[PDB]
């Protein structure tokens, strides 16, 4: 019965209350659930970024934070490392947060979200269909792998 994380997850608290983009829900971690192939993102301790269906993996607990305006700093709790994109397309994590760790979160009207790379706005973060990280060069429009659905771990 406990098959899951903690506290009933099926729920939609705060239906709105005027407030969705500004700070107001970045106090608790958020599970990044990808709609393409239904896969959750998970930063391995080795920095290798991948994805797994096990929604119980206590490693999927990524600590996200808001910064400036529209930008968001991602951080790993167990991995204790900040996500960072490379120049060729290899995605990995590190202990120090460099300017190559931000991601513009463009929320669309489909309740979904798209994390675009900053140092390289010519690509977006998207996984494949086996939990592998799609190269930053093979990523682009057309693929729905950019539709993310971060669920806040409130209740």
């Amino acid at each position: 019965m406990a098959e899951g994380e903690i506290t009933t997850l099926p729920a939609l608290p705060e239906d709105g209350g005027s407030g969705a983009f500004p700070p107001g829900h970045f106090k608790d971690p958020k599970r990044l659930y990808c709609k393409n192939g239904g896969f959750f993102l998970r930063i391995h301790p080795d920095g290798r970024v991948d994805g797994v269906r096990e929604k119980s993996d206590p490693h999927i607990k990524l600590q996200l934070q808001a910064e400036e305006r529209g930008v968001v700093s991602i951080k790993g709790v167990s991995a204790n490392r900040y996500l960072a994109m490379k120049e060729d397309g290899r995605l990995l994590a590190s202990k120090s947060v460099t300017d190559e760790c931000f991601f513009f979160e463009r929320l669309e009207s489909n309740n979904y979200n798209t994390y675009r790379s900053r140092k390289y706005t010519s690509w977006y973060v998207a996984l494949k269909r086996t939990g592998q990280y799609k190269l930053g060069s093979k990523t682009g429009p057309g693929q729905k792998a950019i539709l993310f659905l971060p669920m806040s771990a409130k209740s």
